[PDB]
DNA sequence: CTTGTTATCCGCTCACAATTCCACACTAATTACGAGCCGGAAGCATAAAGTGTAAAGCCTTTTTTGCCTAAAATGTGATCTAGATCACATTTATTGCG
């Protein structure tokens, strides 16, 4: 029901917003990679190999790094850790 | 003097255990819990057309039973001729020999 030409100038412009906000959140999913490894400690020998161990603590990072408020109480070495080993 | 290829050396990743049967005896650790949720099935009686089972109800055919009796098979024993029986004693005829 739009325009094939302004249609366009609203994704355009998504690709801008995401994109400063993705390379930024860059800088956190990679410096905190040893938080990962530290309670990856409690669900070694059990049933999935440590290869895939840290598989769902890297995806667990991500996600709370992106539902993260600075304007928060809470810091962000204990509110990212919940949703890492919850995965 | 500097440069190259080549030879020797090392540590490294790599490929690589072969005399031949059986018997007896023995053996395993670990991820926080509780409340709420949807799940399968506990096997419940239901009910129907459909199916295949299970009583025994008179017919017909087979098979054992008891039957009757007309006609054929079966002892009676004392006398009497045609039959049989043993053992091993002595007499007989067979083919040749000389």
């Amino acid at each position: 029901g739009l325009t094939i030409e302004q249609v366009k100038d609203i994704n355009r412009r998504m690709s801008i917003g995401e994109a400063k906000a993705r390379r930024a959140k860059k800088e956190m999913v990679e410096a905190n990679l040893r938080l990962v490894i530290s309670i990856a400690k409690k669900y070694t020998n059990r049933g999935l190999q440590f290869l895939d161990l840290i598989q769902e603590g890297n995806i667990g990072l991500m996600k709370a790094v992106d539902k993260f408020e600075y304007r928060r109480g809470y810091k962000f070495s204990t509110y990212a850790t919940w949703w890492i080993r919850q995965a």
